[PDB]
């Protein structure tokens, strides 16, 4: 997250870190959202490489013991059947991960609340992106979880020629674009939490940013619209 602030320890308990095995250690590669005690929602692009993955819940500082983490392997990966790595702009950037064990819920580990199907936010709706992604374009990951206020940018504006044009679809949410605050590499897969009727709900799965850089004016961070895939999500969870 570029232009973020350090999140308080118990503010976003559904945020997870998805990590891959690297030698005798583990490396963060993407965020995700815990949606069932044994299921996490993340981006399909985060699992395009055939790596060994784990999920960490209750995480705050990636480089030190917080005394609140739980570590669990990924037993099954279900990517949206229409996902294509050659066309992230086509959409369908969503995947569900069945965990090998069910995690224990507590004040640091909670399920993410999803929006009702079909819900679309009005332009300029209040949302926060969270994650341990790069803190600058071509920078390095954050040690501590970061948050940034990124107001939505509706579809008509987001798909206009000076913003993202035809690259953005109505199956995505855009947020940000001020040239200061944004998601960045390593935030992919995580949540976009937006306040609606007094409750934060996860409306987006972080998907992409401009090839020009993370925080680029009129290139808001783009997210898979969670409310377009509620049936798919429930269908997977139920048939697995
Ligand atoms: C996500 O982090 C976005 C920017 C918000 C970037 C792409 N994702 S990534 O850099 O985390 C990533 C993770 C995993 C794979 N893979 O397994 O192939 C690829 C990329 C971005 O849009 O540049
Ligand atoms: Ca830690």
């Amino acid at each position: 997250v570029v232009g973020g602030t350090e999140a308080q320890r118990n503010s976003w308990p559904s945020q997870i870190s998805l990590q891959y095995r690297s030698g005798s250690s583990w490396a963060h590669t993407c965020g995700g959202t815990l949606i069932r005690q044994n299921w996490v929602m993340t981006a399909a692009h985060c699992v395009d490489r055939e790596l060994t993955f784990r999920v960490v819940v209750g995480e705050h500082n990636l480089n030190q013991n917080n005394g609140t983490e739980q570590y669990v392997g990924v037993q099954k990966i279900v990517v949206h059947p229409y996902w294509n790595t050659d066309d992230v702009a086509a959409g369908y950037d969503i995947a569900l991960l069945r965990l090998a064990q069910s995690v224990t819920l507590n004040s640091y580990v909670q399920l993410g609340v999803l929006p009702r199907a079909g819900t679309i936010l009005a332009n300029n709706s209040p949302c926060y992106i969270t994650g341990w992604g790069l803190t600058r374009t071509n920078g390095q990951l954050a040690q501590t979880l970061q948050q940034a206020y990124l107001p939505t940018v509706d579809y008509a504006i987001c798909s206009s020629s000076s913003y993202w044009g035809s690259t953005v679809k109505n199956s995505m949410v855009c947020a940000g674009g001020d040239g200061v605050r944004s998601g960045c590499q390593g935030d992919s897969g995580g949540p976009l939490h937006c306040l609606v009727n007094g409750q934060y709900a996860v409306h987006g799965v972080t998907s992409f940013v401009s090839r020009l850089g993370c925080n680029v004016t009129r290139k808001p961070t783009v997210f898979t619209r969670v409310s377009a895939y509620i049936s798919w999500i429930n269908n997977v969870i139920a048939s697995n």
